[PDB]
């Protein structure tokens, strides 16, 4: 039970991530409401999570709940300054710049192929 939960405030984002999950047959629970997700991380009942939004308020609080749970977290935002802030504050977070819903579902897929390992440069020489 690798509980994958996607979160996005926008419907058209959710549709494309669910569509990628349809094509590939990936297990995802998609949610629109951030307050629910904070409580699911309070129960630590999310194994790996993906949050797409520019709303820094949700991004920050969800990650702080994921630190408690020890889960995998993928932050997706249109703004690169948000992404980069989350990288320098949190080294263990998976982060990728996703402006269009194409980039979002791509990042979700890449995250799921490698079982929660998206963000990694040439770490092995």
């Amino acid at each position: 039970m690798g509980k994958v939960v996607f979160l996005s405030d926008d419907q058209e984002i959710i549709e494309e991530v669910s569509k990628k999950a349809e094509e590939e047959g990936y297990d995802i629970q998609t949610s629109n409401d951030k307050k629910e997700i904070i409580d699911r991380l309070k129960r630590r009942n999310i194994d790996m999570i993906i949050v797409k939004t520019e709303d820094k308020e949700s991004i920050s609080e969800i990650i702080k709940q994921v630190l408690d749970s020890g889960a995998k977290v993928l932050i997706l935002s249109s703004d690169e300054n948000i992404i980069e802030s989350i990288r320098k504050q949190y080294p263990k977070v998976e982060t990728r710049r996703a402006q269009d819903k194409e980039e979002v579902k791509d990042a979700v897929e890449e995250f799921l192929k490698e079982g929660g390992s998206l963000e990694h440069h040439h770490h092995h020489h």
